[PDB]
């Protein structure tokens, strides 16, 4: 029951999503090994992901979390990069899309930095890169990210360089503690706490 609606580049909604995508690129400590070498993207398409059942699944859980957290869902828009992007948009997030070996345990991981999520597009550590060229830094092949609505609720703060949420919390926040340019990363332990709202198709761009 998923349909994808293309946004026009003229639509303010397209523009605000592209701006989040572009302005949250950073340099990574792997020098580009996993995600490639780039300072910006070429955005090819932004589509709105519409699925009534998945949406109501999200909002049902959002209200539960909200009622357990003084009427505060603590909702963010965050990036998600995954080899499973096609299954996520049709079926929603579940345990099969968790990063089992993640530093905050087996959950589903999201990033404020688009360039962080870009590192998982072709798998953990960038896998073997793009299917066609086996190039983790491919400038030709089309990549896809999700920009997602994520319910954090009471988030456990972890200072740092499917399982369950820590008791009394609805999520974990990875607060970066040495790379002063890194933004936060987040983990949820229930698929129903994220809705894959925008599908963004793009290429990374070779720097000049
Ligand atoms: O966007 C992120 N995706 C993933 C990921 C890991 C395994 C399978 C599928 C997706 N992990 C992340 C870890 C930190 C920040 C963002 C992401
Ligand atoms: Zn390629």
């Amino acid at each position: 029951g998923t349909i994808l609606i293309d946004l026009s580049p003229d639509d303010k909604e397209f523009q605000s999503v592209e701006e989040e995508m572009q302005s949250t690129v950073r340099e990574h400590r792997d020098g580009g090994h996993a995600g490639g070498i780039f300072n910006r993207y070429n955005i090819l398409k932004i589509q709105k992901v519409c699925n009534k059942k998945l949406w109501e699944r999200y909002t049902h859980r959002r209200k539960e979390v909200s009622e357990e957290n003084h009427n505060h869902a603590n909702e963010r828009m965050l990036f998600h990069g995954s080899p499973f992007v096609n299954a996520i948009i049709h079926k929603g997030f579940d345990e099969r899309h968790a990063y089992i070996g993640g530093m905050f345990g087996a959950g589903i991981y999201f990033a404020e930095n688009s360039s962080k999520s870009n590192q998982y597009v072709y798998g953990i550590g960038g896998g073997t890169g793009c299917p066609v060229h086996k190039d983790r830094s491919c400038y030709i092949c089309h990549r896809q990210l999700l920009f997602c609505r994520v319910t954090l609720g009471k988030s456990f703060l972890q200072f740092s360089a499917m399982a369950h949420s820590p008791p009394g919390h609805h999520s974990v926040t990875g607060r970066p503690s040495v790379n002063g340019l890194a933004l936060a990363e987040y983990v949820i332990y229930r698929g129903e706490q994220a809705y894959p709202e925008y599908l963004i198709t793009y290429q990374i761009m070779r720097p000049e």
